[PDB]
RNA sequence: UAAAUUU
RNA sequence: AAUUU
């Protein structure tokens, strides 16, 4: 029946001035050749990804699908959940949050500056005295950088953000905001993949692959899953927030913001005009994560009966899913998951790419990451976290007037620290570079890089250091990923490497520190590493 | 724009 | 601040 968007014509404009890339890039040069596939997504291409965007949502829903949404509603009224002061709501907003149309921003909502203070508690009036009218909302094209992929078009249209001003991002909160630090894990238990760490979920993923007697794995994304959320979908999810022991006060807010915002509503360009209306997700709301994880979770659960999966052990992280199960032979296997894809195209979330069962863990890829396996210090297999690098490389060598990407090497160093990617290719860079700055001391997103061999191995464990023997899936892509963007490859790096090691060594301090643990991978003579104070 | 995780 | 979705 229903229709994700319409749209007037106006153009999707830009919040600013987009920044490009200039002639020179003297962080990055070093690091890789290819700066013309180092792309930055504009409004320029909005157009586009509003076509892939729009399209006729029809769902059928079935026995299975009602019989796990009686289940989840049985879970959401042992959640008991409370409003949030508005004085506490504003303190929750971002500091750089987006300003008001109404002549405030950020630094007074969480300043508590009168001005913005009474214009929210006017607005959550309103909400509580209309259930109705709709509220306007903005759009806008999302700036991200990527490597160009000839492969999947050349260059991303960019994604759609669509977003409602500052004071009714507030009252949502105000609503909702407990809820969303509860209802999750009530209802999905430890299926809900948010509340894992890396290591948390490589363990419970093993975990899952061990305790089977002859394990099948998949995983399942959808096409913009956004879209696929439909009017009903939304209203379920408001039925789903109600079972929860709530203020009266929260109820009529939770009705009100889903009839006004969370269903649909018009659309406004950054220059003003009418732009368009909506009728499924909106990225920029509150419940935009909590609704994704737990809609996807009833739909694909449903799927699963659907489909025969026996004995599922599920994990879910928004539109993104893993099911490690039973298998059933492979005849048998290809054709579940083939059921499994029906029903939930019948419910509105068909794959973007159909998926596959596997019976190997390291080819099953989730939220662009897996699971791999090496070798650790005394021959032990060690299980962990990594991906393909060229997004990660990409940013790292995106240059601007005003963006530098040093803060993006130092976070993938520390996400992704027992990657042979990392360890060989971003660190050796990130220490050479800071060392010819002389710069070490200097604290980037409030770290101290001579904290590193602290940080790591309070977050990776100590194996991180001295893990070898890394497998052909893993050695084959970061080969590829650096021949792709023009980067040395890891023989170079073992030689800058030692370079880089011998002159932190030099330093003493905590810098010789880091030469010897960071680095150590680099050299013939491997001192023995013993764990560390800090 | 939203959230989660990491610091 | 980073990353993910
Ligand atoms: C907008 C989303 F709902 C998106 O559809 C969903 C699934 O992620 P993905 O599978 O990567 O993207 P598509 O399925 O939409 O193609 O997660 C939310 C999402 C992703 N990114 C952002 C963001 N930057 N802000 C807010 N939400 N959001
Ligand atoms: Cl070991
Ligand atoms: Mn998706
Ligand atoms: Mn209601
Ligand atoms: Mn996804």
């Amino acid at each position: 029946s229903s229709m994700s968007y319409s749209w007037t014509g106006a153009l999707i404009t830009p919040c600013g001035p987009e920044e490009e890339k200039l002639p020179i890039n003297p962080l990055s040069n070093s690091l890789l050749r290819y700066h013309n596939k180092v792309y930055c997504t504009t409004s320029k291409s909005a157009s586009q990804r509003a076509k892939k965007v729009t399209f006729d949502r029809t769902q059928v829903l079935d026995a299975h699908y009602d019989s796990v949404l009686k289940d989840i509603k049985l879970a959401a009224s042992k959640v008991s959940a409370r409003l949030l002061t508005l004085q506490q709501a504003c303190q929750l907003t971002p500091p750089h949050s987006a300003r008001s149309k109404y002549g405030f921003g950020a630094k007074e909502v969480r300043s508590l500056s009168g001005r913005a203070v009474n214009h929210i508690k006017s607005v959550w009036k309103d909400l509580l005295e209309d259930p109705q009218t709709p509220i306007p909302t903005t759009i806008m094209a999302k700036n991200e950088v990527f490597c160009v992929d000839p492969a999947k078009g050349g260059k991303k249209p960019a994604r759609l953000i669509v977003y409602p001003d500052l004071g009714v991002r507030v009252c949502e909160k105000m609503a909702l905001y407990d809820i969303t630090q509860k209802l999750p894990q009530a209802v999905m238990g430890a299926s809900y993949g948010f509340q894992y760490s890396p290591a948390q979920r490589v363990e419970y993923l093993l975990k899952a692959w061990a305790e089977k007697k002859d394990p099948m794995g998949f995983s399942y994304d959808t096409r913009h899953f956004d879209s696929t959320v439909t009017e009903r979908d939304i209203r379920t999810e408001e039925s789903i927030y109600q079972a929860c022991s709530l203020p009266e006060e929260a109820r009529t807010a939770i009705h009100s913001l889903t009839e006004r915002l969370y269903v649909g509503g018009p659309m406004f360009n950054s220059k003003g005009q009418t732009c368009g209306y909506r009728r499924c997700r909106a990225s920029g709301v509150l419940t935009t994560s909590m609704g994704n994880t737990i809609t996807c979770y009833v739909k694909a659960l449903a799927a699963c009966k659907a489909a025969g999966i026996v004995a599922p052990t599920m994990l879910v992280c928004g539109d993104d899913l893993i099911v490690i199960s039973e298998s059933q032979g492979t005849e048998e296997d290809e054709r579940n998951l083939r059921a499994f894809t029906e029903a939930m195209t019948r419910y509105s979330a068909p794959p973007g790419d159909p998926p596959r069962p596997e019976y190997d863990l390291e080819l099953i890829t989730s939220c662009s990451s897996n699971v791999s396996v090496a070798l650790g210090p005394r021959g032990r297999r060690r299980y962990y976290l990594t991906r393909d690098p060229t997004t990660p490389l990409a940013r790292a060598a995106w240059e601007t007037v005003r963006h530098s990407p040093i803060n993006s090497w130092l976070g993938n160093i520390i996400q992704y620290a027992p990657t042979i990617w990392v360890r060989m290719v971003l660190m050796t860079h990130f220490f050479s570079i800071l060392m010819v700055q002389d710069t070490l001391d200097q604290n980037l997103y409030g770290v101290n890089p001579l904290d590193l061999p602290a940080i790591i191995e309070r977050l990776h464990g100590l194996d991180a250091f001295s893990m070898h023997t890394y497998s052909h899936h893993e050695l084959t892509r970061v080969a590829s990923a650096l021949r792709k963007l023009g980067a040395p490859p890891l023989r170079v790096w073992k030689s800058r490497a030692r370079a880089v090691r011998a002159s932190l060594i030099s330093r003493g301090g905590k810098a010789a520190v880091c030469g010897r643990y960071l680095f150590n991978w680099a050299v013939k003579t491997k001192l023995k590493l013993t764990p560390l104070p800090e």
